[PDB]
């Protein structure tokens, strides 16, 4: 029969013109509209990133939903996922749909749904929408408004930043947009609040092929940025936002990569010292330095399986101050129960200005306070000369060691954290031979 449209951890994803076609988009639109009408209808906000035809798919989805009876607002131009999520809450909409494949290769596109709280829909809602996908659908049209909420988004951001402290930043901020939707948002925000902090753009021009790399802010896709920062000096640094800017990667002077674990713990420490209380939420693949920081300084740490839905559920409890993943996505409860790479970039900037220490130095302080050294890598039974100290199968299989951890996840992906990059590499080499044949 017709091609079954199965979702994959929130939303649908596929290769453009293969599984992700206008025909499939309209079937998904029908499912989503029926789902919303069953709950009272309302306003729906639609957005898209810079991927090829994302704009056309978004217009098609908007028209279809409008033709079904939903009030629709399509955000003007490519927008970061967090702006779409913000718009949903700001406009008091029943939900939102974002055309994006985030950090995935150029050929992919997908639809990611947000609920009224301005964050990813829960699994239960995802299943409900999936169940309503019809075998066949029509390219229904309808009238809708197209709005620009950039200014309002900037005003919302302002409310969660220490502008006085920010003005003290003495360096330059490089912003590698990777040809993605985060382009111009950092300069925009600063200009919006009259902060004369210089922002030097890198790959700012929107590009469906993201200038020849995957819009995932990791070393293999950051060659150009690692080069630009090579001869730079502290406290200047670069933030690289992914395709839809819900994630960020950092590059320091000398062309040194500052990973998600370093970003998350550095920001957790900074926010904690500013007085924020409650617990930090992290998925299963996040550094154990966060757990240690929490035990050392006095804040709880909740560990969840991989999937931001788990972090959002906890945020809505109202007793959290930060939530993060090993992929660069970080959420701030008092802002939105969503990953926001733009706010993450601005908080990193704030931390450097307020503390007077560049990111590398702030992380060194994290290592001092935790008493642990950090090294990490990912590749997709005792190992090396390490004596195991237990196993944890919350999500996948994690072998515990003294000062080292090895996680196997059959999504096979091997995540390793150890005291040195050399041990990390050795562990991966020995762990690998365990999945060979």
């Amino acid at each position: 029969m017709s091609a079954p449209i199965r979702f994959g951890t929130e939303g649908f994803r596929g290769v453009i013109a293969r599984e992700f076609t206008f025909a499939t988009l309209h079937r998904l639109a029908e499912a989503y509209g029926r789902h919303l009408l069953e709950r009272g209808g309302g306003l729906v906000v639609v957005g898209h990133d810079t991927r090829f035809l994302a704009d056309a798919f978004a217009r098609a989805l908007s028209g279809h939903l409008a033709g079904m009876g939903l009030k629709v607002v399509l955000l003007k131009g490519p927008v970061p996922t967090p702006l779409l999520s913000f718009a949903v809450r700001h406009l008091k909409a029943a939900g939102g749909a974002m055309l994006t494949a985030s950090h995935n290769p150029p050929q992919y596109l997908g639809v990611k749904f947000k609920d009224a709280t301005g964050g990813p829909i829960a699994q239960e809602e995802a299943k409900a929408i999936e169940a309503l996908v019809p075998e066949e659908a029509r390219a229904l049209e309808g009238a809708y408004e197209t709005l620009d909420l950039r200014e309002a988004y900037f005003e919302a951001l302002k409310a969660h930043l220490d502008l006085k402290a920010l003005s003290g930043f003495s360096g330059v901020l490089y912003h590698d947009s990777m040809g993605g939707a985060g382009a111009g948002f950092l300069k925009g925000f600063l200009r919006h609040v009259g902060l004369e902090i210089p922002v030097r753009p890198i790959r700012e021009e929107p590009h469906p092929l993201f200038h020849g790399v995957n819009p995932e802010p990791i070393p293999k896709n950051l060659g150009v940025t690692l080069a630009v920062l090579g001869p730079e000096t502290p406290p200047s640094f670069a933030v690289a936002t992914d395709g839809d800017a819900d994630r960020v990667g950092v590059v320091l002077p000398g062309g040194v990569f500052f990973n998600p674990h370093q970003v998350l713990t550095t920001l957790a420490l900074y926010r904690f010292r500013k007085g924020h209380r409650g617990r930090a939420v992290k998925n299963f693949a996040v550094t154990w330095l966060l757990d240690r920081l929490g035990e050392r300084l006095g804040f709880g740490v909740t560990t969840t399986p991989v999937g931001f839905k788990w972090i959002k559920e906890e945020f809505l409890k109202g007793d959290c101050f930060i939530g993060g993943e090993e992929s660069g996505g970080v959420g701030y409860p008092e802002h939105l129960p969503e990953r926001d790479g733009i706010l993450t970039s601005l908080l990193l900037l704030e931390s450097v200005a307020a503390t007077g220490k560049d990111l590398a130095e702030q992380f060194k302080e994290v290592e001092a306070l935790t008493g642990l050294t950090h090294a990490y890598d990912r590749l997709d039974r005792p190992l090396a000369g390490l004596t195991p100290k237990g196993v944890d199968t919350l999500d996948g299989v994690k072998w515990l060691y003294e000062e080292a951890w090895v996680l196997f996840r059959a999504s096979v992906r091997i995540y390793v954290e150890a005291q040195s990059p050399e041990l990390v590499r050795a562990l991966l080499e020995e762990a690998r031979k365990l999945v060979e044949g």
